[PDB]
């Protein structure tokens, strides 16, 4: 499933945006 490969790597940059803030 290429997609559910896509939602993990934006898990990860939206989890560094949030704690950035």
């Amino acid at each position: 499933g290429v997609s559910e490969l896509l939602i993990s790597t934006a898990v990860q940059g939206i989890l560094f945006a949030l704690l950035g803030a």
